[PDB]
């Protein structure tokens, strides 16, 4: 998270924090969000061999009681997913056991309205990532209030699409999430409408996020037959 401040800790109890490990370089670093108690919701782009989530951080380098680092049973990567356009770039991690609930460790769950969201207003995006673009990710959990854009706004991501995709953050602003906060969750007065996905090397904003609302008959087919 670039131009944020520091999240009160343990105040946005569903953040998930992402190991992700391939056989042939070190782990990577995405964020997430649970949404079940067994289901992290993150972006396909993160998908590893295997993945490890820590749930109940705050400052990631200081284990603490709240935390709790649960085994990824299996990775749902979306079908339709697309490693040259990024389409669909969206993933359910089911968790091994269930996580247990505590102030700290809490699910996200979506309310039954899954309305388009227009451009124009205000959402918030947390995680872990680098807060500069010759920066390394924050050991603490950060997050920015970000504009949600006119799709026009992302034209030079040609392919971006509106209607699979949201167009976060004002031009203007050096404000942005970053490599490292893929896969955490756009908020919208409380409800989670966006996935951070990807944006420029150069950390300029906007940057485009999953539309969710496009996506949960796909989440709940998943949840309901896993
Ligand atoms: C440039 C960018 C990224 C890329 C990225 C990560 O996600 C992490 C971990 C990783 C590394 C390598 C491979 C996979 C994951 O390190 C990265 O270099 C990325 C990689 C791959 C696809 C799509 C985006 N994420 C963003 C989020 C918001 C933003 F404004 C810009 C970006
Ligand atoms: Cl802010
Ligand atoms: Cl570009
Ligand atoms: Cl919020
Ligand atoms: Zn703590």
């Amino acid at each position: 998270i670039i131009g944020g401040t520091e999240s009160k800790p343990h105040s946005r109890p569903y953040m998930a924090y992402l190991e992700i490990v391939t056989s042939n370089g070190p782990s990577k670093f995405c964020g997430g969000f649970l949404i079940r108690r067994n289901f992290v919701l993150t972006a396909a782009h993160c998908a590893g061999r295997s993945i490890t989530v820590t749930l109940g951080a705050h400052n990631i380098t200081e284990e603490e009681d709240t935390w709790q680092k649960l085994e990824v049973i299996k990775q749902f990567r979306h079908p339709k997913y697309n490693t040259s356009t990024l389409h669909h770039d969206i993933m359910l991690l089911k968790l091994k056991e269930k996580a247990s609930l505590t102030l700290a460790v809490g699910t996200l769950p979506f309310p039954s309205q899954k309305n388009f969201v227009p451009p124009g207003r205000m959402c918030r995006v947390a995680g872990w990532g680098r807060t500069g673009v010759l920066k390394p990710g924050s050991d603490t959990l950060q997050e920015v209030k970000l504009r949600l854009m006119d799709p026009q706004a992302c034209s030079h991501f040609r392919d971006f699409d509106h209607n699979l995709q949201l167009c976060v953050g004002n031009p203007r602003k050096t404000k942005s999430a970053f490599k490292g906060d893929s896969g955490g969750p756009l908020l919208c007065a409380g409800v989670a409408q966006g996935i951070v996905s990807y944006g420029r090397s150069d950390a300029k904003p906007p940057a485009v996020f999953t539309r969710i609302s496009h996506y949960r008959p796909w989440i709940n087919q998943i949840l309901q037959a896993n």
